[PDB]
């Protein structure tokens, strides 16, 4: 019928991950990538990196709308992410695979992204656990920044300096939306300042708690 | 459409995911191979990079798991449903690490219902450059690490890390660990034996069926 | 209602992906929409990326289309003609070399005639692109396959360069040639190729 999230789809027999249309709070249809395999399944994937084929060094407008390909890398769009997390309580999961096939993850108790008027402010709950480490520690309430709209608290333009949009505060390292390095490689996710971690694949996803 | 063959006849010339309806009319999105050996094949297993964990339990293999964007096991209940009626042929398409396509084709293929433990009902091997690795596997029950149904004293699924229609296992199979060996051409990816004592490594595998 | 990827883009489909559009004869066709590159709304009719698909096929194969939505494909000459038979359409060729460098070639006008006209190439001016005009001087050329030689060269161009294309008097391989230099060639070897159209 009118699935409201990937969890509803999973309950309806959809055991394989894939794209499906779900209906947002205002019933706006949105085709999203459902992770039906990982940690119970029913996760709506809003970010995916895997080979650096997609340019993520985009402006505010692009991140607002979303960009990329369903066949590969993408950013679902901030308005969409806000819409997906505005209702109820949602948990955040970050799934990563290093360049040797090791899967690692990080999970957060609650995750919400405010609307554009609030600069897509990140409302992040407690770090639940995960082999990947808590790279988003202290990021609760950080506003979103893109190369053309610096809403971070650093003297440098974080989004430019780390070539990517994120919920920056006082930036010191690149993140999952940074440049996909080739020949550190891929993208970074580290909980320890001064130490980078290279991942080939990244997926940020949400599911009602 | 009740299968990919109906879709092919319907004009769907490109391989890809489409919805079909099992006998009970319950919809199921399946990967159709419309290119290989005349097209119309319904793919129930696909491996390509070892991104998906195939060391799963009976419940997992029963329902199916993985991703439409990559590796997956369509699900034994689904596979049974797809092969329960009439006669279906089985095709296994592999690609080694040097890009060479190899295959194995069987005259008839069917997976029994869960009641009969998804027993493999395999007809005659009709040829294929990949060799007949399923030789003498007909009537074998399906075994997963948690649901042991082979005719051995050991739990084959565990020893070779992977669910399969084991009898008395000897080597790994298409559902085993996707190895990352030091050598790319051999002892890498997944195994399918061309003949007895001669194992070969494959980077990609697809198991598919088509009504005969 | 959507007649092409531009219609889909305009209706909220911002991510590239496969969607159903309706051709002039109203028959549905699932096509790959590039919603990202150069304004988006491009209908991709050819894609190469790893050499997994055999492109050395006959007239019938190229006429209907072949390949996989999950990878490499040729949408089909009848479909390409159908997609460009009305109004004016732009052609874009997006390529990626073996190091990740994206390059492109863009043409102001592009159309593939019907089968009676041997899917003749109707190509407008080269609007630009980092990849250079490799289709230079191919306007009005017929499409040729290994079993249907419609070129002007004494030899069988499609066979000689193992791939179907709008050959004149062949001299090199093209985007529909053997995927090996590695990969495919465009007047330079590339790992990924996408040919796409959008109404102008
Ligand atoms: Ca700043
Ligand atoms: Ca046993």
């Amino acid at each position: 019928e009118f699935p409201r999230n990937c969890k509803d789809l999973l309950d309806r027999g959809y055991f394989l991950s894939g794209w499906h249309t779900i209906y947002l709070p205002d019933c706006r249809p949105l085709t999203v990538l459902c992770d039906m395999d990982t940690d119970g399944g029913g996760w709506t994937v809003f970010q995916r990196r895997m080979d650096g084929s997609v340019d993520f060094y985009r402006d505010w407008a692009a991140y607002k709308q979303g960009f990329g390909s369903q066949l590969g890398e993408f950013w679902l769009g901030n308005d969409n992410i806000h819409a997906l997390t505005a209702q109820g309580s949602s948990e955040l999961r970050v799934d990563l695979v290093d360049f040797e096939g090791n899967h690692q993850f990080a999970k957060y108790k609650s995750f919400k992204v405010a609307d554009e008027a609030e600069k897509y402010k990140l409302v992040l709950g407690a770090f639940v656990g995960g082999s990947a480490g808590n790279s988003l520690t202290g990021h609760n309430n950080n506003f979103f920044s893109t190369k053309d709209q610096d809403n971070d608290v650093s003297s440098s333009n974080c989004a430019e300096k780390f070539q990517g949009a994120w919920w920056y505060a006082d930036c010191h390292a690149s993140n999952l939306n940074g440049l996909y390095l080739m020949g550190a490689n891929g993208i970074n996710w580290s909980a320890a300042k001064g130490y980078k971690y290279s991942y080939k694949v990244s997926e940020m996803k949400v599911r009602p708690a």
